[PDB]
């Protein structure tokens, strides 16, 4: 089964947490070979974080973006219509984006990894949830444009206002 | 400055100034030369499949592309937000809308739901007679830019996006 990833899993491979990098990176070391999903939410969450910064971290930024989203096997897809039908029968709290993650997660019964701490504390996606893999992690070029990219600096606050 | 009718675009129209045919692209142009100064909304939704078809094209369109993407995104109030709760709920009442994907869906919802003037080129939508109250003229049809990211808008004309584009995504 295809894992999943979201937004912060993306931009964690540039947290200002040594750990969260750490994780983030572990987890494209052993999956850049394979297959990951990311919805098209997902996506527009990181560019909607990136396009507030500068127009020089913007440029050394995106280049490693843009080469890992084309050389890696990344999955970018929309929610289907039985996950829309789950994530309105839903209790909750949490934003629409974060309801149609948790619920496709849990319709397609899908390894899903995230830093999110309020998707991390749900009981519903515990069985989902996978511990992440544990330097130079890329191909050579790939690695070199991470390196120009470690200018950019995310935290916690790009995904509270985003 | 914020203003209560906000425009909602979605993919078609920021993609539709790369389109193949000259028609869609002058009005697409239209658009962002009428509303490069004021506020228009994209959800998260839609600036993923903008993405999601670029990166499926060549490494080098990609890179003489995304500049002109990446500038006018910062220099122009474009409000790139998510969806409420009222929207999500109409999206899974609206029981007519099975035929469109849930971005599609979740996008009426929002422009239905806070009646929001709505730009778009694709036809799925445009014959929704819920829709239709909301739906926009495209502004007179286009240089439209800033000097810089005029060029920058240049040398992105060399990737070119087709009808079908909107298919596969």
């Amino acid at each position: 089964s295809i894992a999943v990833i979201d937004a912060t899993v993306f931009m964690g491979m540039h947290h200002s947490d040594p750990e969260v990098r750490a994780q983030s990176l572990g987890f494209f070391g052993a999956f850049y070979s394979r297959q990951v999903m990311m919805s098209f939410g997902q996506i527009g969450i990181c560019d909607a974080i990136i396009w507030k910064k500068s127009r020089h971290l913007q440029d050394v930024y995106y280049p490693f973006m843009d080469v890992l989203h084309t050389d890696m096997d990344i999955q970018r897809q929309g929610y289907c219509n039985k996950v829309l039908k789950r994530a309105c029968l839903e209790p909750d709290r949490l934003s629409v984006e974060k309801r149609l993650l948790v619920a496709h997660v849990v319709e397609h019964q899908l390894p899903f990894y995230t830093h999110d701490d309020s998707l991390r504390e749900l009981g519903l996606l515990k069985p989902f949830l996978k511990t992440f893999p544990a330097s130079s992690v890329f191909p050579e070029n790939l690695q070199r444009l991470y390196e120009q990219s470690m200018e950019m600096t995310i935290g916690k606050e790009d995904f509270q206002h985003v």
